[PDB]
């Protein structure tokens, strides 16, 4: 499911990822200890996105890159991971452009074919009530059990 007449460029900019829910354990684990992480998104060479996230570690902003490849649809990406052999499909189900945006990846290619993560992206730092009862709804709608449903704090 795609977030309906998708406009990419009203996507561009600054979020925070605010929560995210996965089947991967320690992938929930570490996301936990890093907390809330600045993201922004800008168009890519293809058509599609780049997704600059950056985290604190030590005394240092750690900067990573992830190429979103347009896959066929507006609003659906694929992302290929060298270091996990794999490819993932990343959709922006549901989004207002101002507010929020709920994402759904699941592995399609490779060993990591099993993964499912949602994650919830807010344009602000503190996400509020309804927001954080909005994306448990949605973890819960794509089989997430509560205890695999973390928030991630700023």
């Amino acid at each position: 499911s795609v977030q309906p007449n998708f406009q990419q460029d009203k996507f561009l900019g600054r979020w925070f990822s605010a929560g995210l829910a996965s089947n991967s354990s320690w992938l929930r684990e570490k996301k936990a200890a890093l907390s809330m992480c600045k993201s922004v998104v800008a168009p890519a060479t293809d058509g599609g996105l780049n997704l600059t996230s950056t985290f604190l570690r030590k005394n240092q902003c750690e900067t990573r890159t992830m190429l979103l490849q347009p896959a066929g649809s507006l609003g659906s990406y694929s992302y290929r991971s060298p270091h996990w052999g794999s490819t993932y499909s990343v959709s922006v189900v549901e989004t207002d452009y101002d507010q929020y945006a709920l994402l759904y990846s699941q592995g399609s290619k490779g060993p990591g074919e099993d993964f499912r993560m949602a994650t919830l992206y807010s344009r602000t730092q503190t996400p509020r009530a309804e927001l954080k009862e909005k994306f448990t709804a949605f973890c819960k709608a794509q089989g997430f059990t509560e205890d695999t449903i973390v928030f991630l704090p700023q």
